[PDB]
């Protein structure tokens, strides 16, 4: 045993950055939080605009918790006009399926004014983030940071929490939605940094366009050394993150531990997170804090402006005048080469399952996985299908079955020809990335080309434009699990399907089944007077 400690990062008393945390997990305590999912007002970068919040703050609250708690969410819908549902990224939800937050899938929506109390371990540590899987909504703000406190391969002195970036709407979403899907993504008119910004409002007819936005800002101590959490949750927003003069050192990604290196930029898709540790060994002054927008990743009308502010002095009101590196302006992930779990684990004997990305137009663009759109139905979701029974599942269900070759090799192909590098996200599982090619996948010889021996393994990995991702897993967690796109416009058009895994495995407490049952009776009577009917994917 050691204390984890400044200069023991490494230690978690009897456990440890080697702990298998797949298979072994610590005993921690319970924490309850209580969440209300709001209509707000709220002004960030000085645009006065509506919001969805938990808790009237973008970011939400804080839920931080140690490796090993159980924590319990009383998730209150406090909405007038929409369902909600929430998922907890890149959580394993191990024997807790029907808390994974997604509507249509794992749960019914929670109607207005009803309550969901969600339960679970965390079996994992790392950073993460908390998010409405219900339609748009987080993208009106309705997302907060999850940290759960743990070992980690690199010493520092101290944690400064989680660093948001994102775009940002002068609208709600849901506004904008019914031009966003006759196919393009809009341009934003901002990007937040931990939730805030700069906007020249100066020369602004709109009310609510009062100005005083500020820079993100963040302040180092000399010789201290800190770790960032950096979160990409935009709509549609691609980062580069850097800080001019400054030198990351890459801790882990997602919620996975990795091998440290050091880099000037950080490539970071939707729904990615990594910790870097950056000491705070420049000279004393402010430096910009460059997102790095990718401009050919999509649109924002203030790209150049998605920067924030790094000062070794407080009292400093200067804009800082350093010099950035030259990022690389692509939308990949980080090289593959790079990102080696700690805890190394291999792929073993699998079966292969390809799927392939297009698109159609029906009444507006969606996307297709062998040529079906997701499109799910909140009042039965899967696995309510499931505790009926059923194991064959609509045809926009989307639905892969997985029966136990113990592990999955699980393709998904690019044949859209848009050449969009879309953040997956697997729920229920963090897979390895076998492969993350940017050429045709050939079923009979891209295969040998897989690695299976430690490659990286993380919850959100980008399908390279016009290419393949390989990702494996195992099946370890019966379920129902989503995986789609991330950006949340591809979400809503369909880019998405879901395994369901060893179903006749699965198994819920009674306490959970009438929790359950509970939600989407209420949902059932909401929906018969709903102001608004689903108007996309679901999820
Ligand atoms: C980007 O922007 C975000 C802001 O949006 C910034 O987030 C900040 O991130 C930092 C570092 O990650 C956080 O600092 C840490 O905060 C920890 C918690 O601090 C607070 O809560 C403590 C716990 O309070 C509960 O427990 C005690 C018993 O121990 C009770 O007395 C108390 O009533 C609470 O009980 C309730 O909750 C527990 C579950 O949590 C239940 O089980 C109970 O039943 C009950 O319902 C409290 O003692 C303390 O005084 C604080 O209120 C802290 O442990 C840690 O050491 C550190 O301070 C910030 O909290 C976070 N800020 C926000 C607003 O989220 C972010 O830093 C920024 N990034 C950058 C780079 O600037
Ligand atoms: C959840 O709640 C939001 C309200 O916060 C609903 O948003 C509304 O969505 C409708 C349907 O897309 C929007 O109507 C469209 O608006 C634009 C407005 O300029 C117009 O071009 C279109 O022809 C259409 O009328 C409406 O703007 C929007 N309302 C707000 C306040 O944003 C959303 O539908 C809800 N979803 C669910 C599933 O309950
Ligand atoms: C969030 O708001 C609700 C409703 O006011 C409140 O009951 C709950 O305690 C709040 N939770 C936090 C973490 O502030
Ligand atoms: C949020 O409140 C606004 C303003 O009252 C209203 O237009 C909108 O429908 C509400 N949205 C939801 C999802 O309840
Ligand atoms: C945005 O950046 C441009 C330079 O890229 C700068 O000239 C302009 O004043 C900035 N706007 C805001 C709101 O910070
Ligand atoms: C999807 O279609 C491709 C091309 O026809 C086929 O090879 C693949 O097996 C299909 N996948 C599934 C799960 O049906
Ligand atoms: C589903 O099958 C199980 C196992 O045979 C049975 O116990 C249960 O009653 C069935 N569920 C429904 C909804 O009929
Ligand atoms: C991560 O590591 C790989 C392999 O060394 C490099 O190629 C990459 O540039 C980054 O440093
Ligand atoms: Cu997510
Ligand atoms: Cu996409
Ligand atoms: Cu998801």
């Amino acid at each position: 045993s050691c204390a984890n400690s400044a200069t023991s990062r490494s230690c978690w008393g009897e456990y440890s950055i080697d702990t298998n945390w797949y298979d072994v997990t610590p005993t921690g305590v319970t924490r309850e939080y209580w969440l209300s999912v709001e209509n707000s007002t709220i002004t960030p970068d000085g645009y006065t605009r509506s919001a969805m919040t938990f808790n009237g703050t973008v970011p939400g609250p804080a839920i931080i918790a140690d490796w090993g708690d159980n924590l319990i969410i009383h998730v209150t819908n406090n909405l007038e006009h929409n369902g909600t549902s929430i998922h907890w990224h890149g959580i394993r939800q191990l024997g807790s399926l029907e808390y994974d937050g997604v509507p249509g899938v794992t749960q019914c929506p929670i109607a207005p004014g009803d309550t969901l109390t969600y339960k679970f371990q965390v079996t994992q540590y790392g950073t993460t983030w908390y998010h409405s899987h219900f339609s748009l909504q987080y993208g009106d703000g309705l997302f907060g940071p999850l940290i759960i406190n743990g070992p980690a391969t690199a010493d520092y002195d101290e944690d400064v929490g989680v660093i948001f970036l994102q775009d940002w709407a002068h609208e709600s979403v849901f506004e904008i939605w019914d031009t966003a899907r006759l196919g393009a993504p809009p341009a934003l008119e901002n990007t937040l940094m931990n939730g805030t910004n700069t906007f020249d409002c100066s020369a602004s007819t709109d009310p609510n366009c009062v100005g005083g936005g500020k820079k993100f800002e963040l302040t180092f101590v000399e010789g201290t050394k800190y770790r960032l959490r950096l979160i990409n949750v935009g709509i549609d927003s691609h980062f580069e993150f850097a800080i001019d003069n400054h030198t990351l050192t890459v801790i882990a990604n997602d919620l996975v531990p990795i091998v440290p290196y050091t880099t000037d930029t950080l490539l970071i898709g939707i729904g990615q997170r990594y910790d870097v540790i950056v000491e705070a060994n420049a000279a004393a002054d402010n430096y910009w804090i460059r997102g790095n927008w990718g401009t050919t990743c999509s649109t924002n009308n203030e790209a150049a402006n998605a920067t924030g502010i790094l000062r070794y002095d407080s009292s400093s009101i200067a804009n800082p005048t350093s010099v950035g590196t030259t990022p690389r302006g692509t939308c990949e992930d980080e090289p593959v080469a790079s990102l080696v779990p700690h805890l190394a684990l291999d792929v073993g004997g699998y079966s292969l399952v390809d799927e392939q990305v297009s698109s159609a137009f029906t009444n507006y663009f969606t996307w297709t996985i062998n040529s079906s759109s997701l499109l799910l139905d909140w009042s039965s979701p899967t696995t309510l299908k499931i505790f009926n029974n059923e194991t064959i599942f609509p045809t926009e269900y989307n639905v892969v079955a997985l029966e136990q070759e113990e592990w999955v090799v699980y393709v998904i192909e690019d044949l859209t020809g848009f050449g969009i590098w879309h953040p997956i996200h697997l729920h229920g599982h963090d897979f390895f990335i076998v492969a993350q090619e940017t050429d045709v996948f050939n079923s009979d010889e891209s295969p040998a080309k897989f690695n299976l021996v430690n490659p990286p393994r993380r919850d959100v990995a980008a399908l390279p434009g016009n290419g393949y991702l390989a990702i494996a897993f195992k099946l370890d967690n019966p379920g129902s699990w989503l995986l789609h796109c991330h950006i949340a416009w591809h979400a809503s058009e369909g880019l998405a399907m879901q395994f369901v895994e060893s179903q006749s495995s699965i198994a819920v407490k009674m306490t959970d089944t009438a929790i359950f049952e509970d939600t989407c009776a209420n949902w059932n009577a909401y929906t018969p007077t709903q102001l608004f009917a689903e108007d996309d994917s679901g999820i």
